């Protein structure tokens, strides 16, 4: 599905990514993990052309195609993934609205045809279903105490509802142990055997939470070391749990 | 058609807005200054719709309705519009087809009848015009040193195209937008459209030149006057009010 | 859930819809009003499907299928539904049967099981209990003075019974407090809150319904729309002579 | 079969028939005539009991009983019959399938076997064989130019699937086409078996010409003034009465 190789990346003229490699493939779970600032982010930022960083050097592929060629727009398209946030007080424009719009975006650049009003409503109760999520999850309002589960309540029903073939996921922005509860939960929830999915994050605790396929250890712009989901353990055995 | 009665904001219960009281006629510009921090953009929030603006009293008429009880989008309904951003970018579809949608949400609304993309790409092309802009200000990509003056020129093609009786800018954050600003109010003032510009600073009122301008301090109007009264100030010793 | 855009509709080859515009989403409650020439009725008789109407353009399209293209029947199956007049009296037959074949048609269509003789007589007590009307309404007779309401509680009953998701009413009728009410109720008795009404309305039925949306039609094509305060608007802006 | 002995009814309070009397045996066709307006309508109205009005004196027996002591319905059952309309949309309920029903209802009212679903129509193709009707009458449609005699095709159909005894025609209607006269004519002539009578009201035409009435009576005022045979109508129209 997804190939990286000899990726090298820079922010603002400085090196951030500096070599990297990254084989994905359908159906896993790979968790990435670090000290911040090493290339967790930037990584993640450069399979959606959504900022514009600079590739330095190296080759991304996906499906046998130059990923890094594609807008981020037409990434979206071809299946990689990222969450998103809804656009603010546009009238006429609700949550439900544009998620529907960036679906058949999708499926028309993907030559499909695009769902109406009603066969998305029957689509957004099924996963609203599957995932558990509360029913009035896109017009409702939750107290600050909330928000944090609540923006990844939004991310994973729009993962649920775009069919996506690669998601990028970027857990390592506060501690919510409810938020990283639903990231794990949805993520699990959306695991058949063709989809992939990368989870960036520093505070490597959910890992407890979805047992991934892969676990790599990114430092400098690099994948250090990677296993299973017991990496962990065969570092603190091997005198590496630092890492 | 906005008369502004003694109205109290607070923002995560810290006060604002003390009781500023403001009317707006048809046909006119106001012009709503201020030091930073007087409330002045959060007089513009309120007005416009929110995020954590708690009204703790007064009143605010728009049209004779109330307007506090309606939502923001609703508001663009009634008449009373501010600028929106648009949405991320999604591959095959572009910016038109929201600048449409939110025009058929507000005709709905004013119980007009709606347009297909046909009759809608019409309606846009015409303002496009009038406006004299890019012909494809919704697709195209502009230099970092070309943001903002694209930001402005997007937004009075929003005023165009929804066609709001009172508008309102706020610009407390590039002498080449300045100029769309200026000139794009110039543009849709028709004699009975009105405009509240909240600007943290008295150039764009050298483009403009409003009926009336408000100095607001302390969260209230505190002096008001015509386009002279900029001077005025600046005579007595208040030019950093 | 329905949407009308740019209906044009002929009768005795005679132009009366012309271009009529329209969208019903779940929830709502409009109503139509207007001159006896606007054809507020022949828009009601299309959507519902009455065999004398001709679509000459336009389209019709209930949760997303194309409307026209179905018989009246099937409609009301697809969850369009408006009252209808119950057969000539047949000795040792009551009401209350076809009333329990019109259902069982609209449950075959949308593949559920039908209701037996038994059955069906359980539902329509709990409905007559809980409109709290005539326990004997499909039977009884009643006096020329009460005919009027007596039309309006069966078409209620109809409503409740087959449970339609957009309700058509024509109150165009040939006025009368008693008969108005009773709709009043009805309508105020079946919001749920997900299924939709279009009221079509000679005259107050609106001040006691409170309708979402209102709508004038001036000759075969809709003009002012808004909320219920629309009513109001046009009475103080000086065009009252609208609605009436 | 059926004896009227001094029949006297009134409309909205204006006295129509004044003590008309009539005596119609099995097998005889009549033919009542006279000026619009007058009884003759009113008659025919008056047996069928639909919409029944006042009858304020004299009696009206039917093979024996008291034939105004009896609802609309029970006088269908009882072998009475006039054509009606169908039934307008309701779900489930077919043309077929309420005739189906009306004939069922009236062999349970006789204590006779009713009819399944299979055994109907095969009554019914073979009654449609024997009037020679479209096969496809009970679903088809057509133009006005036919809609007239499409009117009578289906009442001629009611009237011979019904088994009647006794057919109320009224066939009072002006501008009627001659097309829809002979549906008639020839639907009397191929039900007119030696055992049921008709009483067909037809003044507003010449129908008679083609059935040959077995008695003509002259309606006026209200009373059965005069009446004879087929030839009653020359007879007056030999000695300057034909304005009757």
């Amino acid at each position: 599905m997804l190939s990286i190789k000899d990726l090298h990346v820079s922010v603002e003229d400085k090196a951030i990514l500096r070599g990297l490699s990254l084989d994905v493939h359908p159906g896993e779970v790979h968790a990435i993990m670090g000290p911040n600032g090493s290339g967790k982010s930037t990584l993640s930022a450069t399979l959606a052309g959504r900022e514009d960083y600079e590739v330095t050097g190296g080759t991304v592929e996906f499906k046998g195609k130059d990923l890094l060629a594609l807008s981020p727009e037409d990434r979206a398209g071809e299946g990689i993934f990222m969450a998103f946030q809804y656009p603010v007080e546009i009238p006429g424009v609700s949550n439900q609205f544009f998620l529907q719009t960036a679906l058949n975006a999708v499926r028309s650049y993907r030559g499909q045809e695009t769902l109406d009003r009603f066969d998305f409503q029957d689509l957004m109760e099924e996963k609203i279903a599957l995932l558990k999520m509360p029913e009035d999850l896109l017009t409702r309002s939750v107290n600050v105490g909330f928000s944090g589960g609540e923006k990844k309540r939004n991310d994973i029903l729009q993962m649920a509802v775009l069919e996506p073939e690669l998601c990028i996921l970027d857990e390592s922005d506060g501690l919510d142990i409810d938020a990283l509860k639903v990231v794990a939960d949805g993520v699990n929830s959306l695991r058949d055997g063709k989809r992939s999915f990368i989870i960036v994050t520093h505070y490597q605790r959910i890992l407890d939470y979805i047992k991934p396929d892969y676990v790599h250890v990114l430092y400098q712009g690099r994948i250090v070391k990677s296993g299973d989901f017991t990496l962990v353990k065969q570092l603190e055995e091997q005198g590496y749990g630092w890492l």
